[PDB]
């Protein structure tokens, strides 16, 4: 069950740029206590991008088991090369893993029909369920409605979308092509709003690893029907969106961290450890506007 | 009082081009007894880059008359050159209408200065409402919710947007810099589902033309806070929001009404009085699919 | 014919917004004793989209006037509104201008076939040669090379293109849709260079306005066919190139002008007759080291 | 070195997706007998996203036993982990290539001084010469001219650009920002022509793969100053870089080698080994056309 407000946690690391393990359990200990309806370990914004192997899997496993099945693990297991994502699926499925997140192939830019090979591929390989996360900002290439109700038809395991296209519009063009009951999830934390008005049923999110329990509330307001209280937390909480992805979303999470719970603001590079003073301050702002920060 | 389903009117043209004054005073009467709550003559849907100064003059005059005070009329006056806007401006005034869409400049890329002294001096000009018509699709440049809210600030006439961005943070983004009194409407049809999920209190719609009675329908929905409801409506009208839009929407919104109601699909060039196979297709299975046809 | 360096003239007006025909027929003047191979008046540059149709009219007229003959006078004949197009056409017809330049419709977006439609209803109108100016950054948008090659194929008066793509690869297309005879001028003065080794003859400039004379000698190093000395040019005009357009080309080169000849920095709404202070210092820098101020 | 036509060399493969060694020799062998000036292994159209670490290393270390030290070898060592780009790069390095080319990190969007960070690293821990690889349409990040001329002012080692912008004026304001000594190479093989008369000293090449022979040919024309021989070239060979580009590059590239030398097709997931009819027809008219089909 994929629904409601679930964090891409961060991976938190030591000044030596290791993976935290403890501070990384402690965060998802929290995450669970405020309300976080679900986990995702080492999507983007757990800086897939700069783990190892090794890495990626021991994060997994660790979110696995700090979780304890109080909530649905949805792994990363993202990559561009196809075989890549299958070891990566196939691991995460052995490790105890709920479902995986698959994102589209990135730099490479294969065809819409590369794209519905290598979904296919993974799909075929593991009896997980899938979301396909579907993010032209960062891949380019754009799975289209017509490729992914494909997907949909060829593929039982194929069940929802982490869709970061912007595009509300297409929402409403995946339950066409998908069917109401494919399950879509905002892949943009600023418009989770419309995105679940559109027929979305919640948001795999940056901002709930700095607001769980505010961005919680949010997804239950509109998994209710009450719009008019949704809107509500999106006046609390839209600095926050704003102001995290000013410079990258990662590291925006990682200060907002610093400052309400005394967590590293370590980044692997090409990440950066520091932001600039007007981000900062946004930040800072945000969180004040938040509740969060005095 | 500008919300809910407001169509930018289509201008109905007769074989040879000229201006069908009955055909268009048929659909204004038609459009208010199935429940628009506004009317917008001769905004970019009304063919307004074709239209002398004279015909935009005189639909603007039909369309106040043809109303009657029934409801808001929100009258096109849109130009890239600030002296005609204002020229446009005064004559929508002194013929009654009750608020004005100015587009921002298109073609020349003002600088957000530019937008501003733009608007600001057809704000100063004028004692009517004035909606800004922000549109990065059609005119490049792309209004600032600072700049927004500067005017704002700046001319207590400035009082809503027709948002044409399709970026919903955008609305959110405006909520803050503008206030939550500023009225925020959507210019896009198939994202006014979410435009009022992020505060907006309306549509200036397209696809009002061919279906009024559900897209008023459908805002009302949102307007009461019913959005499965509203969820509901977006399943019927989601097939004709796209299918209008596969060729330039003056163009499919024509085809739709010549299937249904007999409307003469004459356009003026550069837009076409025809369509692909594909989107005339497409056309025809969404207002089945609506339960139009 | 249509070669060289052709400025896009800008239209002088005096402090009050008046058009100002003293200022514009000494520009015209020293444009010609400068060294440009041909005119466009009431162009972009020219602020067309805020000229009256008389105004248009007689900087038209008086633009074929103070050239009298000695370079080709390209009128600008712009509009979304095709009935429009015809009738600023055929006035430059009957005022003696010796072709037409003839924008793709802006704002209202027409398709393909609405451009074929546009330019063939301008093109029997008129029996002066067309150059279709092809500006996606304005028009959104983008005559293709089939389109283009459509419009050649069907009338023998469209006989050129001023290229506002920014896409050399353009130019090649162009040259097998349109043919080699093709007049192609770059609507680009940054990379007019790259545009004439892909097969352009010159270059429709807003440069031109303020170093008519480099401008002119830098095309003539291309015709001749001495890239290594038209790179020299390159060398010394692309900081100006650049600074000129940091804000609307008409204001940056007004500045220009304002330092280098005494012009009115006057501009109509919603352009504006000012300048940000760091847009300023760099058209300072690029005149300094263009050798034009000191 | 670094200068003329250099392929970005494709990485053969058996019918099983192992790469091919022979086949990979025999391909660099016939570059370098017709002419090509360096070599690009584990280029993207080398196919390094879906090549394992061992496969890049060994392909790296086959192209350099081959060539032999008759032409430069630039090594591809690109990565979007700036830890990752440092082992490639010190292995290259180890393994006795002549330089890198190091792509800017894509999909995790760095911001400018990230991007900063990382190639300074990079420069750091090499002596060998550093080619950057600006490729924002697979990248989404673009170096800035600004961020190119402070790596070159902090590292004598950053020399040179492969750059695949698109944009021509950016060779123009590179010259100004890293020096006319900096060495540019196009990205992009349609726009070559336009590019080195920028400035440009190549072109880090696709087509090369194809027609190693008319490309080099291409390149010494411009070398030579002889811009009207080198448009020619363009007239012959542009067909065929815009057919291989109709789909992914990699798989039209394999297409037409297919037909000219008898090379499999075969590439790795998320590529396709197929084409659409319309691509084949395309690119069969252009090998005709070129003269490589009757």
């Amino acid at each position: 069950m994929f629904k409601g407000s679930i964090p891409a946690l961060i991976t938190p690391f030591t000044d030596n740029g290791a993976v935290d393990e403890q501070a990384f359990a402690a965060h998802v200990e929290w995450q669970i206590a405020e309300g976080s309806n679900g986990l995702v370990p080492v999507g983007t914004t757990g800086e897939s991008p700069t783990l190892s192997h090794d890495e990626h899997k021991r994060v997994v496993e660790l979110c696995i088991e700090v979780a304890a099945k109080r909530v649905p693990v949805i792994a990363g297991a993202g990559s561009n090369n196809t075989d890549e994502a299958i070891e990566l699926a196939l691991h995460a499925q052995d490790a105890g893993a709920d479902a995986l997140l698959v994102v589209t192939p990135y730099y490479n830019k294969p065809t819409q029909k590369g794209l519905f090979a290598h979904f296919s591929a993974v799909a075929e390989a593991v009896k997980l369920p899938i979301v396909i996360y579907n993010i032209p900002p960062r891949s380019v290439v754009d799975m289209s409605p017509e490729t992914m109700g494909a997907l949909v038809k060829a593929h039982k395991n194929i069940v929802g979308v982490k869709d970061a296209t912007g595009k509300l519009d297409r929402v409403s063009e995946q339950r066409i092509s998908c069917g109401k009951d494919f399950i879509q999830l905002s892949g943009e934390d600023s418009t989770a709003l419309g995105f679940n008005a559109h027929g979305g049923v919640g948001c795999i999110s940056v901002s709930a690893n700095v607001a769980p329990r505010l961005c919680s509330e949010f997804q239950a307001a509109m998994l209710a029907g009450d719009y008019a209280k949704a809107l509500e937390y999106q006046d609390r909480l839209m600095p926050l969106h704003r102001a995290i992805f000013m410079e990258p979303g990662v590291c925006g999470t990682k200060y907002a961290l610093s400052k309400t719970r005394g967590c590293n603001r370590k980044v692997r590079s090409p990440l950066m450890s520091t932001l600039e003073p007007a981000t900062e301050a946004a930040i800072d702002a945000a969180l004040k506007h938040a509740g969060l920060m005095n």
